[PDB]
């Protein structure tokens, strides 16, 4: 019955994919080959063109993503050939280097061998390839609480963090056959970080905030035509609010708004003063400014929404249904100033797509 | 079959209502009386206690409302006795006066006779009892575009607006039996308005913004135990963002952000400057400040969310399911700074409730 589900997802995908590629004539023959490949082997192997287009369709179908206008320029790196932990480590280091591109960030995905029988070939433990550690013990809170459990798991494996608020977590992943993952410290030369300064409030530097340049999500599953690529890390550039309104601002993350309020010189005493809102705006201006100043790609939420409107228009012109999750598409800063807020979106799940999967730790 | 639906909604309501009122023993007898009243007459009449508690339950069940903590202190005025247009007009003037309460606003609802056979007894045309007119002709845009169609309908009836950006619309309503509604100009003595000034930017006054004190929604239907009170205007006090982030800010409403940006002295040239966001925060500070300074009730969105959290806790403690519409509960300014943003809500519709109904104009 496994062959059955797989075959159905493959027909649907190849038909859709080849139609978009203008290769509609080649479908019947490609599907034949697939059909006997599934029979003989229990699975099938994507061509480089299918895998590339699939990863691109999956981004286009990600309901939560405002950045989708650029789906068709995704840089797909095919690493289905890897067999050893050194190869994975080097594929992961290369992805960081090439996606970063000296600050001019290239949306990239590196695709590792897929699941075989539900059996993972490579299992990445990181939530993002570049992320800060978090520690919580004896009342003390250091670093990013979102990382606290993975940080504790790395420290079970003989890694030790310096316990700054910005320790980079090592890459950590497990190969099939191994009972424990291995970890490798990131070469600092590969990792761009941006110190947060404000364009006109000189004291803002006193907070000593920084963030890393590239969000490289490494814990989702790419599903393309029934094939499950559980290890396929991908990146874009940040939208400023992700850093300024959530990572640095959330009470359960870095929780910096009171400190922001103090350095910009406003009281943080009365809700009616809207000091959180004012602090949020200044922190978000700082973030955009700082990335720009350092020559690292970033997009503000107004420009991002204006790009997403073009994505909507493009979908319509192409005859494609648009899907989206309004609750994640709206930015957390001035959402009613974007067109997104004032319309609704069909939150249907269309495949190919990226999916959440269970963490091997916790 | 009409008796059938009505009877079912009545059983459900009386049982629930009397249980909450600790009058559970009186249900069987009250339901008997109702049953024969529906038989004889085709309907039934609520007791003053049922009608009051029903209006209060309806507020408690309004999924879109963040202000619900205070549901049980709603002031219910029973005006089911009205039969003439002078009586309706005076009930409506009284509601404005008593709800305003010299600025210390009292959440109030005035309940008019309900629909009889689907036939309305009184049909209110206003969306709110106090609202500004809107005009759009020959490229010119004056006043509130949200009012443009009702404004045009009033002007068909011999009313003429002065064409300021803040003309008060007359009360306009139709009595059953009349083919046309009547209109009555609001006595300005009854209507509190608040000029918008900023606590520390003196030039803000140059915009000459103002807004009215009390939002009195007059176009929804109150449904209680199968009875349809299509005319039952109700009010609370504003949450500042309704005025500052939407009525004064939306491009399709007063559209004031560019003007705000100019008077607070920031450029409105680059999305990455976050000038809309900064303008929004300053406009919203001004609004809160101005209401407070004038002694008119208002609540900021942080305090409102903190009150709503208590409503959630109270619902849990009482064993009541909570319902809510996340998409309307989040404020349009810094939504991620409220707890509302970080949880989900069941958007089920529970009765008694307030419902949208079709406008008689347009
Ligand atoms: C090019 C710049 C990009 C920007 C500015 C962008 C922006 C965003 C934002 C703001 C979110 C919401 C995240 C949150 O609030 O937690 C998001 C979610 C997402 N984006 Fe994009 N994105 C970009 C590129 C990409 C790429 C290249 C892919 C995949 C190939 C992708 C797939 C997704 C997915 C799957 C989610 C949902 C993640 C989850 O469920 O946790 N995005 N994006
Ligand atoms: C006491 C102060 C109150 C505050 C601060 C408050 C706040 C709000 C807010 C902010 C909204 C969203 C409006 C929008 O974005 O369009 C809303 C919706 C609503 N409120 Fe309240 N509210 C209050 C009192 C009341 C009262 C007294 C009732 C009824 C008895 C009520 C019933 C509703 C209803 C029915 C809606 C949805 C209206 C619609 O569907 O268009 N509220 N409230
Ligand atoms: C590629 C990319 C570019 C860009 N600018 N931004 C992103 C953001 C992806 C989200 C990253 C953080 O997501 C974490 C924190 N919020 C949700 C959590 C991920 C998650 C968790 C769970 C339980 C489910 C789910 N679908 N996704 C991705
Ligand atoms: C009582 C009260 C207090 C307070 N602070 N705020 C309110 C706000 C009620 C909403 C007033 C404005 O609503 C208008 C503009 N947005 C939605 C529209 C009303 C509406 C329209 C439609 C088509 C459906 C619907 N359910 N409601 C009500
Ligand atoms: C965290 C919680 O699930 C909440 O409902 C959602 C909704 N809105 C969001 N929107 C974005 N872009 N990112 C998020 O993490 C969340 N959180
Ligand atoms: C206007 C459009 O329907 C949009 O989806 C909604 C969602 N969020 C909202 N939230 C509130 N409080 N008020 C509104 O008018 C809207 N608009
Ligand atoms: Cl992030
Ligand atoms: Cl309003």
């Amino acid at each position: 019955e496994e062959k059955e589900i797989l075959w159905n997802e493959a027909k649907a995908f190849i038909a859709a994919c080849y139609q978009e590629l203008g290769k509609a004539a080649e479908v019947k023959d490609r599907l034949a080959d697939i059909k006997s490949e599934i029979d003989l082997t229990g699975s099938y192997v994507h061509t480089k063109e299918e895998l590339e287009h699939g990863a691109k369709m999956a981004w286009r179908n990600s309901n939560r993503c405002i950045g989708r206008l650029f789906w068709n320029s995704l840089n797909v790196i095919d690493r289905r050939d890897v067999r050893t932990k050194e190869e994975v480590r080097d594929a992961l280091f290369h992805h960081i280097e090439t996606a970063t591109n000296n600050g001019k960030i290239r949306p990239t995905i590196t695709i590792f061998p897929p699941e075989e029988k539900g059996e993972k070939q490579v299992e990445i433990w990181n939530h993002q390839l570049i992320r800060y550690a978090g520690y919580e013990s004896d009342g003390e809170r250091i670093g990013d609480p979102a990382s606290c459990s993975l940080t504790a798991a790395c420290e079970e494996l003989g890694w030790r963090g310096e316990r700054t608020d910005f320790d980079l977590l090592p890459l950590i992943f497990r190969m099939k056959g191994d009972e424990q993952p291995v970890w490798y410290e990131l070469p600092r030369s590969l990792v761009i970080e941006v110190p947060i300064t404000h364009p006109d409030i000189e004291a803002f530097s006193d907070l000593e905030l920084k963030w890393y340049g590239v969000p490289i999500i490494s814990d989702m599953k790419l599903e393309v035509g029934g094939i499950h690529y559980n290890a396929a890390p991908f990146n874009g550039w940040y939208m400023g609010t992700e850093i300024g309104a959530r990572n640095l601002a959330d009470e359960k993350r870095y929780d910096k708004l009171k400190k922001v309020a103090s350095v910009i010189g406003i009281a943080a005493d009365y809700n009616t003063d809207l000091w959180k809102d004012q602090a949020l705006v200044e922190l978000n201006k700082a973030v955009l400014h700082s990335y720009k100043k350092q020559g690292v790609s970033i997009v503000d939420h107004h420009t991002a929404a204006s790009q997403f409107k073009r994505f909507e228009e493009q979908a319509e012109e192409a005859g494609r249904k648009l899907t989206g999750d309004w609750t994640w598409l709206i930015p957390p800063i001035s959402p009613a100033a974007t067109h997104i807020f004032h319309r609704s979106y069909d939150n249907s799940i269309v495949k190919p797509n990226y999916f959440f999967q269970d963490k091997p730790y916790e």
